[PDB]
RNA sequence: GUUCGCGAAGUAACCCUUCGUGGACAUUUGGUCAAUUUGAAACAAUACAGAGAUGAUCAGCAGUUCCCCUGCAUAAGGAUGAACCGUUUUACAAAGAGAUUUA
């Protein structure tokens, strides 16, 4: 279960986050697999924005 | 048909009846509409499917329309009622550069 970040589902996050927009999370991790809101939005905040 | 009155005839004795005539009384309904095929109900059945916002499953209010339906309704429902989701070129110029033609 324990995950870590691969650039592919970055990548895919970044042009996620570049359509719907940051505060929509619940639907940027239905296109990312593996990955839930609060961890995509984590990273996001935290490191890749 | 009633009544008033006149005349005539008969009965009669100023009437009872019959005939004729004058007068009054009484005075214009209804239709926007013909009687089943060819001057207009709408559902149902067959087939085709089988519920907006989203990646997905739902609550919903609205907004516009030469669409309306149910409801007493200025209530509220009818898939949040349905239709919307499509097609898309000119107030048009200014400066610079090359090719062509001409005074
Ligand atoms: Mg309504
Ligand atoms: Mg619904
Ligand atoms: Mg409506």
């Amino acid at each position: 279960k324990g995950g870590v970040w691969t650039n592919v589902e970055d990548q895919i996050l970044k042009a996620a986050v570049q359509k719907y927009g940051t505060h929509q999370w619940s639907k940027v991790a239905s296109l990312l697999q593996k990955k839930t809101a609060r961890q995509s939005e984590l990273r996001w905040n935290e490191y890749l924005n």
